[PDB]
């Protein structure tokens, strides 16, 4: 039952008080299904206009894009868990999470900008 | 003076509270200012590319379509940001957003670029 990103902004005013643990977790999944399937978005629109100078292929762009955000999902997942487990506020805890889709949402914009120029470039001469 | 990018994603995070309008509308005028250079920017690269049956784009063209798409860009955003301070939108999604509209701005900046390198490419033949 993933939730959309409305949807979870909405129920980030049906937290007044600090949920229990689980409660907390299960929203962080809802948010990791939000950024992969950004990421998923990604590369399908990328896949669109890759060819068929840089010589940078589709393998080397794939291996790039999901490098980049395997990464920042494991560095965003250990901040998330040090918040918790420091007993922060429901408050900081929010705006924690919506600054981390908010990133994703920054990190696909700058890799869809680096392909489109490469791809762009490549579809000359 | 005018913040760079890494200075207002810094501000970014130290809104932690809704802050008082005047400080939101200085938010704003960083924002323009980081965008308008992006735009003079992308000026500046497609005068390196510019030329020195349909008609053939020039360099005067290819300056009006792009002062045209980032000023009504510039408008429709402005238009989105004042509509969220006149309901009341709290801190966090006035920061979504107007990171989102930065990422708006790129897109359109790249977008662009291929544009005219694509146009500009052929032409020459
Ligand atoms: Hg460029």
């Amino acid at each position: 039952e993933q939730l959309t990103r409305e949807e979870l902004y909405e129920l980030f005013d049906l937290l007044v008080q600090v949920p229990p643990r689980t409660y907390l977790l299960n929203i962080w999944n809802h948010k990791n299904g939000i950024c992969r399937q950004g990421t998923k978005d990604l590369l399908k629109n990328l896949r669109g206009i890759a060819p068929k100078p840089p010589k940078i292929t589709w393998q080397g762009c794939s291996y790039d894009c999901n490098m980049m955000v395997s990464t920042l999902e494991t560095e965003q997942t250990n901040r998330f868990y040090n918040l918790l487990n420091k007993k922060a506020p429901i408050d900081e805890i929010k705006s924690f999470i919506r600054s981390c889709i908010d990133e994703f949402d920054k990190l696909h914009t700058d890799l869809y900008v680096k392909y489109e120029k490469i791809f762009s470039e490549q579809k000359l001469e």
